[PDB]
């Protein structure tokens, strides 16, 4: 693409903020999902409000044309929604504005053709009634995978944004349910929990990196997506979180070499729930959540601001290399002795879209049972 580098930096920027607040919490969010959520909102904003958002998404308005930005997100979100995608990425934006409000139709239109988003008007006077609706939107939109998203709503809520994303990929080269068994996972230097561990001896795009002091594993998903897992050596987790760059990751994706290995990877499900206002505030995006928010692109006469913005990400990782079978690869294993690589301790991961090189997900697993 062309806005990929910016997205990559936005992601690490946001990841480090969340990782610095604690080192015992799992982390899971979607760089693409969130950036597009606000790039969209920037269409109904002006001046500092509008400029603050695009720069909080790591865009230098002094060197890049806005049209280029929205131009890119349209194509990116375009390919992510292909009805014939083996990927099966179900993501959506919930725009909820107070009832009885003059909305520029040009806005409601762009939010449609460019950001494939849906805008809804509701009675925010009735809290426990508008909240029950917003959650019924996600649920009926996520095949029920995500429920009771919104916990509570403020009083003077007039503008609320709900961003969600669900994903369960199908490995190009799947694991066998029959080999999955419980193994210890080290949440820390002297503590362990049990977790179902998938395992398979095979040819993997795996290698140990000295610069990162970590094992780097790359696995393909049906639908043109790649998962990159980083298993840091003893005591090098922070080191790893600080050395990661977009170029490092790009180098690893150009390598197609496979080597023998007995891999143990946990079967798990992770979710990330974040308050975009709270989180994006530390990145410099505030004006849009304030009274002085210039949202005249949305409503033309009445005062408007973003009251609440939530992001919810769900990622499931299991054996399946599809709901069904068919093809069937066959790998030639060398006779040499293969290394046993176990992801039985905290590790960081990225899920990259092969076409654009955009990060669909970024996360960290510290405790698989939490």
């Amino acid at each position: 693409n062309k806005i990929t580098p910016n997205l990559a930096e936005f992601a690490f920027s946001l990841y480090r903020q969340l990782a610095h607040q604690s080192n015992s919490t799992n982390i899971l969010f979607s760089p693409v999902s969130i950036a597009a959520a606000f790039a969209m909102l920037s269409l109904g904003a002006k001046g500092d409000t509008h400029d603050e958002i695009l720069e909080g998404l790591n865009f230098n308005l002094t060197e890049i044309p806005e049209a280029q930005i929205h131009e890119g997100f349209q194509e990116l979100l375009r390919t992510l929604n292909q009805p014939d995608s083996q990927l099966q990425l179900t993501t959506g934006n919930g725009l909820f504005l107070s009832e009885g409000l003059k909305l520029v139709d040009k806005f409601l239109e762009d939010v449609k053709k460019l950001y494939h988003s849906e805008a809804f008007t509701v009675n925010f006077g009735d809290t426990e009634e508008a909240k029950k609706q917003i959650n019924d939107y996600v649920e009926k939109g996520t095949q029920g995978k995500i429920v009771d998203l919104v916990k509570e709503l403020d009083r003077d809520t007039v503008f609320a944004l709900v961003n969600y994303i669900f994903f369960k990929g199908k490995w190009e080269r799947p694991f066998e349910v029959k080999d999955t068994e419980e193994e210890d996972f080290h949440v820390d230097q002297v503590t362990t929990v049990k977790v179902p561990m998938m395992k398979r001896l095979g040819m993997f795009n795996i290698q140990h990196s000295k610069k990162l002091s970590s094992w780097v594993l790359l696995m393909k998903y049906l639908g043109n997506a790649t998962a990159i897992f980083f298993l840091p050596d003893e005591g090098k987790l922070q080191h790893l979180e600080n050395e990661l760059t977009h170029d490092i990751i790009t180098k690893f994706l150009e390598n197609e070499d496979r080597r023998s290995a007995s891999l143990h990877l946990p079967k798990l499900s992770i979710t990330g729930t974040y308050d975009l206002k709270s989180v994006l505030g530390q990145l410099g995006i505030t004006k849009v959540f304030s009274n002085g928010a210039d949202l005249s692109g949305v409503t033309e006469e009445a005062p408007l601001k973003l009251s609440k913005a939530v992001h919810k990400a769900v990622l499931t990782i299991d054996e399946k290399g599809t709901e069904a079978a068919g093809a069937m690869f066959l790998e030639a294993i060398p006779r040499s002795i293969p290394p046993e690589v176990k992801f039985n301790k905290p590790f960081v991961f990225l899920i990259i879209e092969q076409n654009t090189k955009a990060p669909l997900f970024m996360g960290r697993v510290v405790n698989p049972t939490q």
